[PDB]
RNA sequence: CCGACCCGUCUUGAAACACGGACCAAGGAGUCUAACACGUGCGCGAGUCGGGGGCUCGCACGAAAGCCGCCGUGGCGCAAUGAAGGUGAAGGCCGGCGCGCUCGCCGGCCGAGGUGGGAUCCCGAGGCCUCUCCAGUCCGCCGAGGGCGCACCACCGGCCCGUCUCGCCCGCCGCGCCGGGGAGGUGGAGCACGAGCGCACGUGUUAGGACCCGAAAGAUGGUGAACUAUGCCUGGGCAGGGCGAAGCCAGAGGAAACUCUGGUGGAGGUCCGUAGCGGUCCUGACGUGCAAAUCGGUCGUCCGACCUGGGUAUAGGGGCGAAAGACUAAUCGAACCAUCUAGUAGCUGGUUCCCUCCGAAGUUUCCCUCAGGAUAGCUGGCGCUCUCGCAGACCCGAGCCACGCAGUUUUAUCCGGUAAAGCGAAUGAUUAGAGGUCUUGGGGCCGAAACGAUCUCAACCUAUUCUCAAACUUUAAAUGGGUAAGAAGCCCGGCUCGCUGGCGUGGAGCCGGGCGUGGAAUGCGAGUGCCUAGUGGGCCACUUUUGGUAAGCAGAACUGGCGCUGCGGGAUGAACCGAACGCCGGGUUAAGGCGCCCGAUGCCGACGCUCAUCAGACCCCAGAAAAGGUGUUGGUUGAUAUAGACAGCAGGACGGUGGCCAUGGAAGUCGGAAUCCGCUAAGGAGUGUGUAACAACUCACCUGCCGAAUCAACUAGCCCUGAAAAUGGAU
RNA sequence: CUACGCCGCGACGAGUAGGAGGGCCGCUGCGGUGAGCCUUGAAGCCUAGGGCGCGGGCCCGGGUGGAGCCGCCGCAGGUGCAGAUCUUGGUGGUAGUAGCAAAUAUUCAAACGAGAACUUUGAAGGCCGAAGUGGAGAAGGGUUCCAUGUGAACAGCAGUUGA
RNA sequence: CGGCGGGUGUUGACGCGAUGUGAUUUCUGCCCAGUGCUCUGAAUGUCAAAGUGAAGAAAUUCAAUGAAGCGCGGGUAAACGGCGGGAGUAACUAUGACUCUCUUAAGGUAGCCAAAUGCCUCGUCAUCUAAUUAGUGACGCGCAUGAAGGAUGAACGAGAUUCCCACUGUCCCUACCUACUAUCCAGCGAAACCACAGCCAAGGGAACGGGCUUGGCGGAAUCAGCGGGGAAAGAAGACCCUG
RNA sequence: CAGGUGGGGAGUUUGACUGGGGCGGUACACCUGUCAAACGGUAACGCAGGUGUCCUAAGGCGAGCUCAGGGAGGACAGAAACCUCCCGUGGAGCAGAAGGGCAAAAGCUCGCUUGAUCUUGAUUUUCAGUACGAAUACAGACCGUGAAAGCGGGGCCUCACGAUCCUUCUGACCUUUUGGGUUUUAAGCAGGAGGUGUCAGAAAAGUUACCACAGGGAUAACUGGCUUGUGGCGGCCAAGCGUUCAUAGCGACGUCGCUUUUUGAUCCUUCGAUGUCGGCUCUUCCUAUCAUUGUGAAGCAGAAUUCACCAAGCGUUGGAUUGUUCACCCACUAAUAGGGAACGUGAGCUGGGUUUAGACCGUCGUGAGACAGGUUAGUUUUACCCUACUGAUGAUGUGUUGUUGCCAUGGUAAUCCUGCUCAGUACGAGAGGAACCGCAGGUUCAGACAUUUGGUGUAUGUGCUUGGCUGAGGAGCCAAUGGGGCGAAGCUACCAUCUGUGGGAUUAUGACUGAACGCCUCUAAGUCAGAAUCCCGCCCAGGCGGAACGAUACGGCAGCGCCGCGGAG
RNA sequence: GUCUACGGCCAUACCACCCUGAACGCGCCCGAUCUCGUCUGAUCUCGGAAGCUAAGCAGGGUCGGGCCUGGUUAGUACUUGGAUGGGAGACCGCCUGGGAAUACCGGGUGCUGUAGGCUU
C-alpha cells in the first residue's frame, strides 16, 4: 500500500559514474541573447569593416 | 579428515512452518508477415530499382536462370517554405559617372565567404656520414620555424520561403485596389559543389493469436419438460379403529310454551394408525460410502389443496414457481451444444547449450498514476576524431619535454546563518530582591479638617538578577558551495560602426606586430556521436535528523554496504570486523585468536583486582536501573593524639533551679519561647530510657587503667543485595 | 609466415537483471565437396574399457543390432529442458496394506470331477410368511430365453456353475 | 417481429384483471405539506414538427400561433409514508386539563411493552430457587412499540422458551453381557499422498527447524494401537485489499 | 415523422492518496516560516498558517509630508473626541497568510493621467532543462507624468490559475470556397474569451450474505516476533497515618524497574488456507505461595490475625443464572492462589456463540439492501504413512543352550483433615483458650483383590409364561437373546475388602568458639541443630553391561572338547 | 588651520550636556510689490541687508552612552575524519585537524575627492 516517497540515496554515485562534466568552454562564445541594438550596430561595423582595407594595409606596411 | 540445509521462483530478505516438484521417457514456449529506425556488408552512384508486364523448346532440375530500355510508367533521392494564393536557395574583388548617396548601368576577373582549431601533405635555416683536410661533386635521416589546409567542431557573415517594421524607387500591348524590387528583426523539418537507391544481415519498437498456458464474462445460431415446476386429457390406488354433525324414532316431565332422556343416523380439508407420500431428531450410521444424498430407529400426513402411470402444453433473459432465487436431464442470482475464439489480462506460473568480456536500478518529471507506463538517470554494443611515441640489425637518450582531464590538495577571492553563544542587545518567554518619585492601586495605625501626618501593599520607572527559543537574534565557527591560478594570455599600433557622444568620447568588432621561464601540488591519455536492454517495490550500518512511550516502527540527509558477493573472524546469522574472488606451490599477514573440542602461549610471561548458596568472561549482540553493603582495594577532605589518642573496664556527672509561661502533674526530658553564672577536671538550666510527677538508669563533659596511632564524611574499582515465568539448557 | 598466421612484453580476472563476442559445442534438412564410410556390418542402444577438451561435448575398444551414415565450406530452421497444480505414455513407495462386516444360518452323506465351503441329488435345521425372497404383466432391455460343450478371460474367494 | 394477430374469452361486473392484509371477536386514531395516483381547465406560464406572416436574390433569419406533458388548482393515506419541538399556565413542589406558537402537513389516539421490538441493561419491584444474566407478573418520557394492521382468543403445531410430577446410566461412576467388526490365517486386492526425509533442547534465521550451529545422543526387521507433531491431506482463501 | 412518458428492458460508470480498507481529511494545483543538518535540493495523514479573491485605483508618474507610541499642556473633555509643543529607527502603514523590503520611502495627502496599451525575439523559475503560469533584461511603436534626469508596458517581492477538439468575438480594401465570374455563406491565418479545482485537463449513482474471477502475505481479521504507552507486579526517598512513634503495618509529592497472564502500536511470517470463541477431557510447566512443612517480625498475653523468608512436594471443590472468558450468588473446605504451553488441546469431542444461504422485528435507506442491534432454523470430512507415545515380538555380543542372579541407567508417591488425651491446662483480672508426645479414624491419591455385599449374566443353568408349530401326552422348537423370576463361575464397584515405608547432605533460620576492629560479633578460618524442598532408600523397568553355575550332540565312522607349538600349508 | 558647493565610504561620523569661534562664508534676521504658496509670508516662493553669533554649523571637553578596534573569556564551547575506546544507558574521554561568542578589561572618536574662498 504505502511506499517510499523520495530519496537521493545512490544518486550521487550515479552522477559520478560518468563524471560531472563542466560545460565545454571554447573560443567565440555565441552572440545570441545580446542587446539587439548593440548587435545590429556590430553587424553594421562588420559589414563596413572592408572599407579602409587600403588604409589598414598601408599602416601595416 | 575437513567442508557441506533442496532445487526452481516471487522477494529487501528462502533451508524455510512460502508456493511447484513421487519417479522415468517423449513432446514443450520470442516465431512469421508488414511497417519503421539505426548499425554493418555488397552493387551502382545524382542517380538507383523491373518488384508488375513481356520475350525466350512449356516445363527433369527450370515455378529457376537470361533478356527488355520508346517496357523507368512509377517509387525513393536530386528543394524548400507557407493555412493558402503562391514564391523558391552565388558571392567576392578591381574601375570609372550619378553625390562610390550604405549606392544604381556595365566592364574585367575567380566561382559558395571569413575567424580559431585541424589528421595528412609541402618548404625548410641548421644537424648526421668515411684514414684526414682548404674545394664541389648525387641522392637518405633528424630538424627549430614557416605554408596549403581534409573531415569535423565553435563562432561571424551570406542566400531561399513565411511573418512584422521602415522607406524609396523601378516595369508596362493590360497604368492597375497591377507587377517587381531594398533595409532591419524574427518563424522554417532549408541552401551554402549533392548521397542516395536496391539487396542482405543484426538489434529495437509496433500491429497482427504475437514467447507459451490461464479467466469471471459478451455475442450468434441451435438442442433439451426421460428429472423436476405448472395447466390440461385419460387411467389406477388409499388396513383397522375413535369422536359422533344434521335428519329420524320412542319415552318422560310440564297448566302451557316447551324441555329433558335413551336410541337411530354416519358428517368432517375430523383424531389414532397401516400401505402410500413426506423427511423432525439422533446434529446416529456412512462419510476414498451400498449410495456424486444412502441406511437404522424415531417421526409428519394418511378422504383429500390426497398419491401416482401414460398422453399433452409452456424453452433460456425464456418457461414454470402455495415464492426457497426454487426448479428447468447430478448444471441455475440466467441450462446445455457449437461457433465468434488462440476473446482480453497493467495479474500468476513457466521460458531449453557452453565459455569469455562489460555490468545495473529501485531515483527525477508527467500520467484516473500508486502491482503499470512514458521520461531523465544508471548499462551494454558499435564506433569515429585526436594525443604520446613506437626507435636503433646487437649494443646503444642524445631552462626545455602531449591535446586535455580530475568525487584531491594548495594559493587568492567571494557565498552562508547551522553548531555554539546572547538576553544587564531587538522580538517573544521568564524568577527574585533593591532604589525611587507620580498615580482611578488597594487604602491608612489617631489623618473629613491641607491621608493635620506618613506606615504599608500595588502599578510604573531605574540599575541589577535566575532561566529560555524549530518557526528569535547583535556576534558566529568546523564541515561546505562558486570562481581564478595564462598563449582563447599580456602588451603595442591601426581600421570599421548606422550604437554612444562636448571631445582625438565611450564601447564593440576587425586587422597587423612582439612577447614561451607553457606562470601552484599531485595523478591520469582525452574528445565526440549513434543505437540501446534491464530497472523505476528496496533494505541495512556509523553519524545528522522528524513523528512516536517505544518498536526488528514510520519518514528524510551523507557515505558505505546488502540486493548482485564468495572468502577469514563474530559458535550460529543478507548488512558487523578484515578482505573482495581465474587454476595452483612457497612465504607473510589482516580482523580475530592460541586449556580441550580446534590450527596456535606445553612463555618457569609481568603487575594488580576479584569468591559469587543466580560469579565473570570481548563491537553490532542478543538482557537490566535507581538505591544500598562495617566484603575488599585504592583515593579525597577533615579531625584527634606521648601536654597521651580510639575502643574496652572503673569513678564523678553539682546550687540558684521543682529556671518563665503553659496546669488537672508535667521537677532537665508532652510542650511556646528563651540558651546564665559560681564550683570547677567536668556537669547540657539537658542525649535518650523512664515516672502521674518525683525518683532511678543513661548519655555530653571530665577523670583513672591501658601505652600507639586512631576517627569521620565522601569517592570509585571488583564482588554481593536489588534481580520473578512458564518443555530441559546454554560465556 | 593456415599474415583470419606466428611471436614478444606489461597489467588485469566477483557478479543478479541486462548487453555483446567466440564456439573445431550439439540437432535436422538443402547446395557443394570428401575418387568419404558401410552386410569383411550403417543408424540406434548397452558398457567396473582407453582417452581428449575449462566446458558445451567428442573420438576410440567390446557387446548387441541388421541398412544405411558422417567430416569439411556455405545455406535454412518447427534446432538443445528439471520445473509450467505442464501434455501424453509408463512405473514405484504406500502395500500383500485398507478392505472383501446392512437385511438371523447353516450341517451331514453321496455323485460327477485332476480338483468341491460355494455344483447336483438326498437327509436335516432355518428364512421370506400371500402388502412374499411366490405366480404373471406394462415401460425399458434385445436374444439375456432353451439345449449341448469349454474352462482362456469375466462373475472383486472359488466354481465341475453362470445372465 | 408481423397480420384488427392472440390469451382471459365456450367470458360480461354475483365477471375478468391488479394489489395489500391475513380465520373468529374487537378496534382500525391524526396528517394530502413531500413523493405517487387521479380530476376540471379557469383567463392561464413553458412547450416539437408541420403549418402561417415578414425580411432577403436565395440558402436562411425573425415573428406570431400554442398538442400532449410539466407547472397552477381540486381529490386521494385498508397509496408510499409521517405522527417533533418551544413558551406560558392549577393554593407545597412537580405535572399540565387550558392558551399560544415553529419546521414542514399532523403531532403517536385506542392499545401493547426491557415483548421475536429497550442501547444504557444482568433496568426496578413481586414471585419461582439454597443460590436464577433464565421464566412469569407488574411499571413505563418506549436509544428505536403502535393501529390492514394494533389487541385478544379456543383448537392445532416434528415451531421458540420456563417450571412441576413421573421416569430413568445424562451424571456421581463406572461395570458386565450379546451380535458384527477390528485381530490372526487361505484367497483376492485398491486409493489418498509423496523435493529429500523423518529423535530432541537452545541459538540464530523470512522473528515457532527434520536438516544449519552448539549440545543431548544415536543399535537391525517388525506387530496391535494412538491421535502430540509432520505449521498432515483435501480446494490457485469464499474473509480483507488491489484490478 | 415530431414532442412527452418510459429501470418494463439495454449498455456502461460509480476517482486517487491512505501506518489495511471504509468514515474523516486533502498532505491531489499552489504560496509563507520551520523541518533542513550556515550553497542549492531534501520526506511523512510533520509543525504554524494562507489561496480559487480584491483594486480606475489599492495601476503610472510628480510634489509635499511623517508614521505607531509616549511625555507636558488646553472649556465642557473623562482612559479614549480635537488643538499645541517635545521625544520618537520605524516599535506604524504598505488589500490579504507569513517572511523579506521600505522614512524629504515602497507609507499618508494631493495634481495630472491610463505602461493594466500595440509587437518580435532572448532569459529565469518548476524542469525532462517540455509545457502552462509567473517573472527578469532588452529592442521597435504609441503614450502618461515631471522643470528635468528619469520612471512606467499592472499591484514593493515571494501565490492568486488552465491544453487539443469545439464555440464566440476582433483584425487584414488578406487567402480558399474545387470549369470561369459576381454576391451571400463557409473554411482559414493572428490575437482575446467560454474549462477542465482529480488543477499536463474521461462524460459517470448504488447494492450484493445469491455472488464470481485474476491476484496479493506489496494489505487487515487469529498465533508468533519487536515495543510496553495502557494493564499487572515490585523497588528508592519519607511529608505524613499509626492515642505517642516515619519505616509493626502503611506511603503523599516525586523517581527507578520488572512482566508479557490486559489492551494498544506495528505489519516481519502465513491469502495455490496454520480450521476462528467457549466448554469438556488430559498432561506438563512457572511462581509473583491461597492451604500444608520449617522459619523470622508485630501495635504477637492466649486464641485469631497480619508482614516477610526457604519453598511449587502436595492440593486448590459441588452447584443456580448466562454460549460465555469474565461476573455474581448458594454451600462445603486446610484452601477454594494466579498463570503458560500456536489466547495448550475440533483427522479429541461438542456446536451453545460468532460467521453464508431461509425468516421475523426495530432503526437507517426512494430502493436494492445495511446494522460489533435483537430472534429463530441451519452437512463439523480423511490416518492404513513417518515420527512421538503406549504396549508386543525380536536384534548385537559371551561357542550352543538353560537356570539362578548383580545393577548402569530411567521412572518414582503419598497427602490432608477430624475426634480423644494433653486440658478447662499453659496464657489471661475475666471472658476465653492453645501446643509437643500418644491414641482412634477419615479425605484425596496410589497399588491390588473378590471372602463378603452389590452389579452383570446367552453356563441360553433351572422354574414360570404369551403367540405359533411338531395329530395329542411327554419332550421340544421358532419369535434377529420372545418375555420374565432366581442364578454358578468369571469379570467387576470407596457400591465390598486389603496395603501404602527409611536415611543423608543441607535451605531459611537459630546458635558455638572466634578474630577482623586490645570491645563486640552465627563468619572471616573453624564448628552445631535444621525442614512437605533436594538426593538416595523402599518400589517399577533392566545396557550393543557384567557374574556364578549346569548340560554340552554316535550304537555308529561321527561329531565335539582338552592336551603338543606337533608338523606342513 | 579652516570653511562653502557637490560628493565617496556611511556612527572612529550618532546621541546628551558644557565651553570657545579671528576673517571670508554659511546662517539666524528684515519685508510681502512682483513670482509662488498658504487657515496663518510659520513652511514654500520672492525682494533685501538694520542687528546677531543667541541658535544651526565648526573645533574642543565628559573616569559620558553608543559605535569601531584589541585583550581576556579560551585552545574553552562547538566541530572534520578514527578506533572491536569507556558506559546498562544518558552521554563522556582520547587520536587527527580546525576553532568561536558574552560578561570583564584597554585604546580610538571620522578619513577623503573635485572646484572655489578666508587666514601676513
Ligand atoms: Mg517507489
Ligand atoms: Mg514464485
Ligand atoms: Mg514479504
Ligand atoms: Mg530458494
Ligand atoms: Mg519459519
Ligand atoms: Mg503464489
Ligand atoms: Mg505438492
Ligand atoms: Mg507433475
Ligand atoms: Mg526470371
Ligand atoms: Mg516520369
Ligand atoms: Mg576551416
Ligand atoms: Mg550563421
Ligand atoms: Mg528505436
Ligand atoms: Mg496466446
Ligand atoms: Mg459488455
Ligand atoms: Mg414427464
Ligand atoms: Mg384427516
Ligand atoms: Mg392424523
Ligand atoms: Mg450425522
Ligand atoms: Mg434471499
Ligand atoms: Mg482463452
Ligand atoms: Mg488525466
Ligand atoms: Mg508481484
Ligand atoms: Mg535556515
Ligand atoms: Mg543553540
Ligand atoms: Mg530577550
Ligand atoms: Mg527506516
Ligand atoms: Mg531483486
Ligand atoms: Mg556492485
Ligand atoms: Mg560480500
Ligand atoms: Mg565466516
Ligand atoms: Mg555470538
Ligand atoms: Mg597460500
Ligand atoms: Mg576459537
Ligand atoms: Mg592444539
Ligand atoms: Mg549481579
Ligand atoms: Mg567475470
Ligand atoms: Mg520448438
Ligand atoms: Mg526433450
Ligand atoms: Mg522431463
Ligand atoms: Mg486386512
Ligand atoms: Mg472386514
Ligand atoms: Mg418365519
Ligand atoms: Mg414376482
Ligand atoms: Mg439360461
Ligand atoms: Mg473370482
Ligand atoms: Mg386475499
Ligand atoms: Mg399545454
Ligand atoms: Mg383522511
Ligand atoms: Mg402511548
Ligand atoms: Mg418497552
Ligand atoms: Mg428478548
Ligand atoms: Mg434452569
Ligand atoms: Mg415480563
Ligand atoms: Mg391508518
Ligand atoms: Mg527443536
Ligand atoms: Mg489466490
Ligand atoms: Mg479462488
Ligand atoms: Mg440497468
Ligand atoms: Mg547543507
Ligand atoms: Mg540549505
Ligand atoms: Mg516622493
Ligand atoms: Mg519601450
Ligand atoms: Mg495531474
Ligand atoms: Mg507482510
Ligand atoms: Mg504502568
Ligand atoms: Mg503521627
Ligand atoms: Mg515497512
Ligand atoms: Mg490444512
Ligand atoms: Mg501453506
Ligand atoms: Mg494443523
Ligand atoms: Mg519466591
Ligand atoms: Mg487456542
Ligand atoms: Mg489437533
Ligand atoms: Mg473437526
Ligand atoms: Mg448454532
Ligand atoms: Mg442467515
Ligand atoms: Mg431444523
Ligand atoms: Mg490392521
Ligand atoms: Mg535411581
Ligand atoms: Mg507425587
Ligand atoms: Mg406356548
Ligand atoms: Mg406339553
Ligand atoms: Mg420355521
Ligand atoms: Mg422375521
Ligand atoms: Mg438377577
Ligand atoms: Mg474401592
Ligand atoms: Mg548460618
Ligand atoms: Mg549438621
Ligand atoms: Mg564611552
Ligand atoms: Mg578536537
Amino acid at each position: 500500500a504505502k511506499s517510499k516517497n523520495h530519496t537521493t540515496h545512490n544518486q550521487s554515485r550515479k552522477w559520478h559514474r560518468n563524471g560531472i562534466k563542466k560545460p565545454r568552454s571554447q573560443r567565440y562564445e555565441s552572440l545570441k541573447g545580446v542587446d539587439p541594438k548593440f548587435l545590429r550596430n556590430m553587424r553594421f561595423a562588420k559589414k563596413h569593416n572592408k572599407k579602409g582595407l587600403k588604409k589598414m594595409q598601408a599602416n601595416n606596411a
